[PDB]
């Protein structure tokens, strides 16, 4: 949808350079940016690169200002207007509109205002959904879950039952939320099923990521806090608990009981053990191999990087016999002392 | 709800104390309210036993003297407790009946008592035996047979010519029997190899959610009895997984690997195809595992965490150690 | 389905040695043949063993035609026959036949000759179906996204909107193609989401395993080149770019913004970072931690492998202490150098 740049420039509260009657259709990137776009320039190198940028306009910073050679909104912070401007003029669909006549819906469904629901998805007994929910097609919502108003699932997501969802949630396709937990007792060897009677409760403005799969708990509950936001394929077993505002970058592999704390920051591919705590403010890089508790803030890393398969053949080996490595160490020391 | 004296008798346990009390549910200690039992395993809650509001704990004979309600006593809490999660279990069913909006063909035979959800497809030739239930949603390929009692939760997916035994269950987004990752190479081009094996899965075999098993080249990918998979794995075209064994979460398989019974396979693992592991092998958490294991036991790999600062310097000496090598050589010549 | 030997012979372009009157039903595994099944031998260890096999036809070489104790195709390259025989005797069916009437399709959306449809799939508005399309039961295909002649979608596949697939692909269940990639602004300590505006362009003879995730771009494409195929369970962030005829393998998982080349091979479980780039003709072995670019072509590796755990236990000590190992190892060198 359309919009005048000088009434853009007032819902980002940005100091307009240039005409306000320009049209603004949408958001690009400097190097795709065409008549109507307004893109964004994030860094000063690019100052005497904005005369080959064919945007309408550009957002900057007040030093960038002289270097302009269009108009310009000037603002503290270009990325974040970028990411308040870009949702103004987003283009994404809505997974639904309106409740599709294919869709299968419980009559014991609590549906709210202006919700929709697309074609095939199937809601159980049960199930609430707030105002202004939209459930995507060929989603499965089981029995008595809950989804607070504004929440969204694209297509093909399934919830089971007993399941609570917050308000503003946003849940891409393949999702599994409330999928039982890896439990059963061992008996001479078979393994005897541990029915998981807890749930999943997922708080609000919780973003998920696709084919991300979230236990529900065994007895007590499996949590996911506020703001929290979980990229693809991540593993989140039963009864882990994730503090509001922690990032969970794509696959990522947790076992069960965990906790993490709030303001955390898991990079992708990361494995977590089970049935211990990672206290808040704790950033783990990527693929980290987790097995301890963290109980101090701060930056962890683990892994041996990339090399050339020949040289590589040698660390293996040299790290695999590094005990002897150090006895050796140590007898020389000896022999020399 | 049942009463605390016939739910002792079924679980086998001794009961100390009222067994005319009525029992509604299992919840964990910290949770549990009049009307719940639980259990405990560690003896370090026998000494807040007293703060537990459930009207019944099990427990071990050592922990009866600990005890501030009624118990019941038995060998071992953690299988009991399974085994009275199971009588008490308030899980529902995939489906009840078969759905309007379901799709069978009408070739699709069809047992006694069979479930089938809103929207699921079910292809020519399938055979659901008597008990099965098909979760809203699914789709079974064309001539898959599943046994009596297994379960299907919702949007699963299972291609063609698949065999899956009874009493199973296979938790949503998993996907059983799509093309094993196999290819020819005609002068840099990928040329298919079609993948007309199949997948056999057991008896009272559990998997996952978001997990695929893929189909074999000619001859099949094959599950064992009482398998039990976790969510976000992937085994490839032509494994064989022993009776028995377990694959916890995000464990990523290669092709024609064979796993013995009684496995256990950390989550996160790494396995390399074209080799066996032996009977009773457990390896643990992102073992990476590059060659065939013929002893039982427990195998591990991998650094551990570090804080950032330490592990740059950890990392770099290690990418190095050869120069360590030959430094030491070069000192132990010298001396 | 079933074809005169001789017939076989002549399309594989190869020689017959035998009986060409023989119908052949299938292909089956060396094991697991009987008659009317062909098979192939790429292993001289088994021309002791092929009177123990009972398939009607060995695909074999000249070197192995002394050996045989059957009908016999000799060719120069066994494998690459034996695959594409096997194309030829696919029993593999389609995903679906004709368009099923649970399907939900909007009145907007554009098919070519021959398209197939599955039961429940639900196709959004704007979509293009070219010639020959097929969509498997219960995929969602989103708005305004275009597949191309040829291509095919198994069951329980997910394309979101703008997506843009070529010709002649495949994609196997599960898979979700366009999901929002991981963007997000800082606002005082709260996540922002930057809309994913951006898209999914897949090339033409693109396979794409089962329950594998392709994230749209931000604001540019990401693009998955010609002939690429890409195994299970594999994670391809917003704004990937990969090069024609790579090969991705089981479980990798590629961070925003890496570009790779052509002809790569990665190898399963292999994790590569982002905003770096991988030239072409590149092999990454299983469970490779990529953290840099990789300019020159050949195979780099990753990786301590297994031991017993006891063994396991000494080992990361020692190397998780290897900088008091390093300064121990100088302090020695000073005195050996007598200093
Ligand atoms: C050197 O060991 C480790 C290295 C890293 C993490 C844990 C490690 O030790 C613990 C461990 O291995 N587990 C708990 C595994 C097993 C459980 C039973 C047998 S093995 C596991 C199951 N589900 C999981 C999901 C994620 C991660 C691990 C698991
Ligand atoms: C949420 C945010 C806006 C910022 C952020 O913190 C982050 C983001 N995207 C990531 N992708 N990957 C990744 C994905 C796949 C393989 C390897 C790495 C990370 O590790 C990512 C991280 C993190 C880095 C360190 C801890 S979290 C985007
Ligand atoms: C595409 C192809 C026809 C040939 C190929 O190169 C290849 C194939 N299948 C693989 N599976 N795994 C795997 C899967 C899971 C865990 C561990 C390993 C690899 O690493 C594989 C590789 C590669 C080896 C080295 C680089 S890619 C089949
Ligand atoms: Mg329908
Ligand atoms: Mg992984």
């Amino acid at each position: 949808g359309s919009i005048r740049l000088a009434d853009l420039a007032q819902q980002l509260d940005a100091e307009l350079h240039g005409d306000g009657d320009i049209v603004i259709t949408g958001v690009a990137s400097m190097q795709s940016a065409q008549t109507g776009h307004i893109t964004f320039m994030v860094n000063p190198k690019y100052r005497e690169h904005l005369g080959l940028c064919q945007a309408s306009a550009v957002v900057m910073t007040q030093d960038d200002l002289p270097f302009a050679k269009s108009a310009a909104l000037v603002v503290k912070n270009p990325y974040l207007t970028y990411a308040r401007m870009a949702q103004i003029l987003d283009t994404t669909p809505q997974p639904a509109q309106n409740i599709a006549p294919s869709a299968v819906i419980d009559a014991t469904a609590k549906l709210g205002n202006n919700v929709s629901i697309g074609a095939n998805a199937v809601i159980e007994s049960g199930v609430e959904l707030g105002d202004n929910v939209i459930i995507g097609a060929g989603c499965f919502v089981g029995k008595n879950s809950k989804i607070g108003a504004g929440s969204r699932l694209w297509a093909n997501v399934t919830i089971y039952h007993e399941i609570q969802i917050g308000q503003n949630c946003l849940i891409q396709s393949g999702t599994v939320v409330g999928a039982d937990g890896f439990g059963y007792a061992n008996d001479r060897g078979n393994w005897v099923k541990i029915p998981q009677i807890g749930r999943v409760i997922i708080g609000d403005r919780v973003e998920i990521g696709a084919c991300t799969t979230i236990d529900r708990g065994a007895l007590d509950d499996t949590i996911i806090g506020n703001g929290v936001i979980i990229d693809n394929q991540c593993q989140i077993a039963h009864n882990v608990v994730i503090g509001d505002n922690t990032a969970v970058a794509g696959g990522v592999i947790m076992a069960g009981s965990l906790k993490i704390g709030r303001y955390c920051m898991i990079g992708g591919a990361s494995v977590i053990n089970g049935h211990m705590e990672i206290c808040d403010k704790v950033t783990v890089t990527g693929m980290g191999m987790v097995m301890r508790p963290i109980t101090e803030p701060g930056v962890y890393s683990s892994g041996i990087p990339l090399q050339p398969n020949k040289v590589w053949r040698k660390t293996a080996a040299l790290v695999m016999n590094i005990d002897d490595m150090s006895k050796r160490l140590k007898s020389l020391e000896r022999k020399v002392n």
